[PDB]
């Protein structure tokens, strides 16, 4: 029972035309629907649900909410009961609040971000199928992102004021959503302050992550690639589409994943990383990174 | 709760000297202990428990048993209760039956293979550590296998006699051990016969697998590699060590993984495969392969 | 002065429709012209001349001739003079004998194969251009072969009858065409018989190659790929197009290149190999392979 | 006849201990001799001559001279005659001026750099051999650089003062040493000024290169790696050895090669790049890069 994986992220964009072509031409996503409010829904080729990204028209960048898929409908009532006993108010959005999406349990993380849990989303299948499928589809565009892999949230952190929502988010998703901690970055005196945490429900190194910051916001959303080669191909695609790159291709010590950071036309940061890195396991020791490194 | 991943495989070897150097020089494992009965225990560099492979002296090849690690000790009593309600007799080996290994729940699969579940094995840590670790260790030998990934068992199957232990094993590990089916190979009229099944507890495509055969036995044990390049490097290592190769480097339609099949000096088949392939998910449709392919 | 590289190979095909779609869909070549005799001319994307492959309709497979490009027109008279002093009759085909192709010096190798040298072929440029070009073109099909790299000829060899055209071809192309030997396979007593030779004009390991055989013929023509990954992608393409594979993906000890062998619909063998392997140099010792290996 | 490839580069280092361990541990070179003046000579594993790098103790960084190997001894007299007819004074250092090195033709490029040509250097062979060799050697250290590939020189350039030694060097090595231009970077009005040139004798994209600068000096020396993966491995090695990186792993539009720039302990810049990129050919159009890009 419980959370399976990240379900979708809803992003604020200023230019919908430029944002849609970015996630299509650079990341290889396909648009699956547009609602009557102007929001655009896209999915990756190796995903089988209706969408993993929502672009909403806005006057600014940022994130609206973050959604995670749970195993079955009855998990929503159980998780809801755990969350409110912890002290977080929840509410249940009924099915149809978002198109092609079932009912959703809505609540705010301690850091202030809105998080949703759903059990039901429309099945459309992957672009390769499931009866004698090919390993990859033809006509793939751009980097050919497999799936939306995880999301790193900037969480308000003021050690002098006694505020560390990275720690509070980390406790919340572990005790209420049964995530387990895989890696952490420790700062402060003797590493007594959690500045970055990576947590998992799958056996990939992280499905959610929190990094400290002056205010709560969105650091980036990330997309999975197969190999070190596909990262290089992704860098070539970004060069052809004139994409503003943040960090050049380099292996992250975290996740052991080789990654590229770049932006969409509205300023939201995106990551294409390759490789599993390691098998995340509930009995695996937490990889600790110290501030001096 | 429940099974985490494959824990170890115990293999019968005829020449212990030749078998130990094979798993050390070809696969990159390290020997961690030898018991007073002559059995040798080895682990991979990216594993943190004491051992994942047991070599036992014998007059023949084959497998002794297969072991899977569970989340906590109390899971053994719960799984034991489910297994016997299904109709499989179990027994509890106490801690110390194997060195550095806690108590084990022992039972036979419908196909006749002996399977064990343990919760506790001695921690020794990975070869890269967990405080600011490197992505890979220096002095790595051979293919540098990350971890024992899965095991494919040959399961007795006689469709005319009404015997299909691939199906019975598949039902057993799903209903009793809460595995979920990720891929299958269907044969017979209209694909009405399961000849091969792949099942998972992690989010890797398969942690156990069953293939039909005239008699029940061991098809191969498999080891994980990072990338397509490490497979090539593995093929070069096998050429330097004069290893009997079964299948040349080629991508498997199953798992989407690029793999090599080869043998140890006693005849047991080994696999080095690279890549996650896809994220196995309980809501993902089962990849079906038909006999005509 | 002298030979630059392999220029084109003319192959006999039985089904022109099936052969053209093979070299287009599998190897990624593009058809550039068809003459009034039904012959089809194709080039690779990273080539700048008009064509590197000629498909001629025929009732059998095999090779018509092999063509190499020389640095300047005046090299043809000089090479012609060296060849006839060696004892090989030559003839000069005038410009236009083949469409878009200048005059050609024609002669037969000692093994009996027809070889041609030209200095002038129509320029059409590569598919990426030469003013701020991209590293690779979009819409690339199949394996995306960079260029026709080399050709391995089966050369009549009968050691008991005193016939070894592999040796005679090797002496001919070295003394007359200033090729240099990079690798060889030695067989017979103490390696006193050259069974396979690889020779170069470029600094790639081989631009022509000869292997012994009962009769003189065509072993394969080969196409260059960038990396180990592109070989895997090539294997996936051949699986999608139902291509008859000869040898699975494996690294060749020769050339150090990772390669795949496969056939076109008429039976001619093709090779897609990746990597430079090493820098061929006139002062580099000849890599010798012995029969026992 | 003529130049084969870059032969060696002589660098000034301030800390010989720190410099030698850098080229050994990071680049994988091996020290082959030390002369009585304190100079240290190193070679790469896939080279067969005595050394490709000379470290000389000094109070500053920079380059002493650059050396290229020619095909035969008699080429030195012929090249010497061409060079002085062009207007460059030459001198002949006799054999033994450098240990294990034959006689050398010495002269200064128009940019002021000292260049040497030799025909004879002591043979020691590659680390894999030449009788049934392995594709790569065991116990390889660091990035495992195959060979010193090329050298980029900063050449004094003052367009207002009428000084452009990039152009003068480019004319010199083409007309006197029979190099051919493969790529160029054009700046100024309408691209009427050569700011960077790449030239070849091999069929690799460049064996020497010149970039404009206020003063003449050394930009970097470069080492060849096989694949995109070996570049990643190189970045991991530099991280383990605490190497000052200049440019993160990224594909260069020039050469199409994926590269890393970094420094030795004395400040000299080094490059590890992978891949052939394209086959350099005397009939290939010069790849032109414009200033706006
Ligand atoms: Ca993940
Ligand atoms: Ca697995
Ligand atoms: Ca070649
Ligand atoms: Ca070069
Ligand atoms: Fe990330
Ligand atoms: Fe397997
Ligand atoms: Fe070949
Ligand atoms: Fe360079």
């Amino acid at each position: 029972m419980g959370v399976l994986r990240i379900g979708h992220a809803s992003l604020k964009v200023m230019d919908m035309d430029a944002a849609v072509r970015h996630y299509e031409n650079v990341l290889g996503m396909k648009t699956t629907m547009k609602d009557k409010a102007g929001n655009v829904y896209l999915k990756c080729w190796d995903e089988w649900d209706k969408y993993s990204v929502i672009l909403t028209p806005s006057d600014q960048a940022g994130m609206n909410h973050l959604a995670y898929k749970v195993e079955k409908e009855a998990d929503l009532e159980a998780l809801q009961q755990k969350i409110e006993a912890w002290g977080v108010k929840t509410t249940m959005l009924d099915e149809g609040t978002l198109p092609s999406t079932g009912r959703m349990l809505q609540f705010k993380l301690p850091s202030g971000h809105e998080m949703r849990l759903y059990a039901s989303k429309e099945f459309v299948g992957t672009d390769v199928g499931n009866i004698n499928p090919d390993p990859w589809p033809d006509g793939l565009k751009g980097a050919g992102a497999h799936w939306l892999d995880h999301c790193l949230l900037v969480c308000e952190m003021n050690p002098e004021a006694g505020i560390n929502t990275v720690a509070d988010n980390t406790r919340f998703v572990t005790e209420c959503l049964d995530f387990f901690l895989t890696e952490q970055v420790l700062v402060g005196p003797g590493g007594s302050i959690q500045a970055t945490t990576f947590l998992a429900r799958t056996t990939t190194p992280h499905d959610i992550a929190f990094v400290g910051g002056p205010t709560s916001g969105l650091h980036h959303i990330a997309f999975f690639l197969d190999s070190w080669h596909d990262v290089l191909k992704a860098a070539d695609v970004m060069a052809k589409n004139k994409v503003r790159i943040d960090v050049a291709p380099t292996r992250h010590g975290i996740t052991r994943g080789e990654t590229i950071y770049f932006f969409d036309p509205s300023g939201n940061r995106n990551e294409t990383f390759a490789g599993l890195g390691y098998l995340a396991q509930r009995d695996r020791p937490v990889t600790t990174w110290t501030e001096d490194q």
